[PDB]
């Protein structure tokens, strides 16, 4: 029996009222844990809830304050339940104070007419792209295999747009929470733009899972292509818009991020 | 004489909760209007005794379409930090939850600025005629929309809409108003399929990227909305949007996630 780190970080227990977990120090980022893991964690809670029906649709996580690397507690309410659809409200506490909050939508979906409006960019295969290793690694970075295509802080690239191949490392089958996490695996837009770091932190993170659950699972350990772009940077904040595609060209999820930023003049 | 929007979002604090009334003037055929609903949620947080700072972000989930009736809202300032604060809000009609939301307040400080995305080149409001829809919903009489691109009547082959928008009759722009304006877009799915289908918004998000001083300066003027979609599969599609001042200032961005009935 071997535990994958991810399943290890997001491991929870239910006492019948609240969920218990530990912030893993191995997922640390700066000034608190990697956002994607915290969000994946926020999602399992509702997923592991007994009342929970259907599969995930959307997730919005708001980081109220950087989580200590401590045990924490999550209280996940099945706030509304309808035929095909379900809404959750979640709260994570450490030492009696609110650390993180999230809302989620679960639902049972059936097949419809489908089309894909966005274009998948034309890119080389994971074969041709070399894995990218940062000179100063972040603890959680070790948990992902990223082949960077364009858009880094080392690039000559003058816009904010990033392309990357990414998967869990070591390889892990794909599911919803893992997928949420992969959406915070993007280098902060602002670094990409300035080629040097500034202090930043994420206030809020949203993710929509566009692909039906079956499609998502289909990927198994196959690598994925993320695309993160930025919109603007003003008066202390900026935003990240991003998409995640299957190697086949199927659009898996879309995400947005609102991020505090410290750059003065 | 008060303004309808201001009538719709008017709330009274009993010391614990907020009390307001869904108003039919704002009805949408399916249930009430998302934007008005969303606005009220934020109005709650701003109106809270404990509010600190100005709006940053808001996400709203519609658990169930609200009936036209009185409601209460529990707005909770879940954490209050030095420079930043977070709310969780719950609208309830008859003890069953209708709507929830999470808001972020905080302070905008002078800092570095660049804007990455390109505001499209479009005709000024003047040279675009106001588009009045053939079958209007009650909430529609409260907005003035000049439609440049992307309608269900258009010849367009994609999901992308450009338009000019402001409240009618005019009211000085504020955060709540701004939020509402983001639900103004014809659902992406009409635009592509060039025909109306059943839809609903499960979830909606507005980031406010312009500092408050910038938002307020807009005052009474028309804004450019820009809305697109990434994809449609298995009952849902999404909507991405941007809101620009005329000066080329980026004000907000939005995402919406939307139900659809579209069998093969
Ligand atoms: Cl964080
Ligand atoms: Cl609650
Ligand atoms: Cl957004």
């Amino acid at each position: 029996l071997v535990t994958h780190a991810f399943d290890d970080a997001t491991a929870l227990s239910f006492d019948g009222r609240q969920f218990h977990g530990q912030v893993k120090a191995e997922y640390y980022n700066m000034v608190g844990p990697f956002g994607g893991i915290t969000a994946a964690t926020m999602l399992k809670a509702a997923m592991s809830h007994p009342e929970r029906l259907g599969q995930p649709l959307a997730l919005t996580v708001n980081f109220a304050a950087p989580a200590k690397v401590a045990p924490f507690v999550i209280e996940a309410v099945p706030v509304r339940t309808n035929r095909s659809t379900q809404h959750f409200t979640l709260t994570m506490m450490q030492d009696g104070e609110v650390v993180t909050t999230a809302t989620a939508v679960f639902g049972i979906r059936r097949e419809s007419w489908s089309h894909t409006e966005a274009v998948m960019p034309d890119v080389p295969p994971p074969a041709d792209v070399p894995r990218f290793v940062a000179p100063a690694p972040l603890p959680w970075m070790q948990w992902y295999h990223v082949r960077l295509i364009r858009g880094s802080a080392f690039d000559e690239v003058q816009d904010a747009t990033t392309y990357q191949w990414m998967r869990d490392d070591p390889p892990r089958p794909l599911d919803h929470a893992a997928l949420a996490a992969l959406c915070d695996t993007f280098v902060p837009r602002v670094y990409v733009k300035l080629k040097r770091p500034v202090p930043i932190g994420t206030v809020t993170f949203t993710v929509y899972f566009l692909a039906d659950p079956e499609t998502i699972f289909r990927q198994g350990t196959n690598e994925l292509l993320g695309v993160a772009r930025a919109t603007g940077f003003s008066h202390g904040y900026f935003d990240q818009i991003g998409e995640v595609w299957s190697q086949d060209g199927d659009l898996l999820a879309t995400t947005t991020q609102l991020v505090y930023m410290k750059a003065p003049v």
